[PDB]
């Protein structure tokens, strides 16, 4: 049994973050899920226990995948600002939309709240589309850990049966993310 364990459901965007990053590092790890652990993802590595997504991504990068963890604080800030932005500004907005269209059973849905989250999610993502029009990645010129938090959400953004606004840089960014095998293994899971 490996030293690293990741509790949590594989169809969670937060868990995709930890899984993808773990897959990006190459470490051996265990993924425990319940079918038919004090939080959405729980990362235990030795004595260390975390139940918070962007800190997990940030820890496994610094500890096992330093290419994803830029050494200069000023360079790190370019991508790190997008890690908190995903959590502070986009997640809650996007979580409602996703819950509306995939997880409430029938068309008995708050069609007004769903339509609201879609517009606001598009408005917010449009700001990330503008950043991706200046540099190829959220972390700068190369891919790094700053791309991982929104990258795990953007999978569900583009695969939901919703009417997306035209965000071409954001989509091209998503096209490059899918070339990464760790992304295919960590993020591109069944969109349940
Ligand atoms: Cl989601
Ligand atoms: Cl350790
Ligand atoms: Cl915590
Ligand atoms: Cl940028
Ligand atoms: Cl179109
Ligand atoms: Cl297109």
């Amino acid at each position: 049994m490996p030293a690293i364990t990741i509790w949590g459901r594989r169809n969670s965007s937060n868990v995709r973050k930890a899984l993808w990053c773990a897959e990006e590092a190459g470490v051996a790890y265990t993924s425990i899920e319940v079918g038919g652990n004090g939080v959405v993802p729980t990362l235990q590595d030795g004595a260390l226990v975390l139940w918070e997504s962007n800190a997990i991504v940030r820890y496994l990068a610094a500890q096992y995948a330093p290419a994803l963890y830029p050494q200069a604080p000023a360079e790190r800030a370019l991508g790190d600002r997008w890690m908190d932005w995903t959590t502070s500004t986009f997640a809650g907005v996007f979580r409602d939309l996703f819950w509306g269209v995939v997880r409430t059973p029938e068309a008995e849905r708050d069609h007004a709240r769903i339509a609201a989250a879609l517009t606001q999610s598009g408005e917010l993502l449009a700001r990330a589309d503008a950043a991706l029009a200046q540099q190829p990645y959220l972390s700068g010129g190369r891919f790094a850990m700053g791309d991982i938090p929104l990258g795990s959400f953007i999978y569900a953004w583009f695969e939901m049966p919703i009417e997306r606004p035209e965000l071409p840089h954001l989509q091209a960014w998503y096209a490059r993310l899918r070339v990464r095998p760790a992304y295919q293994r960590g993020v591109m899971t069944a969109l349940t």
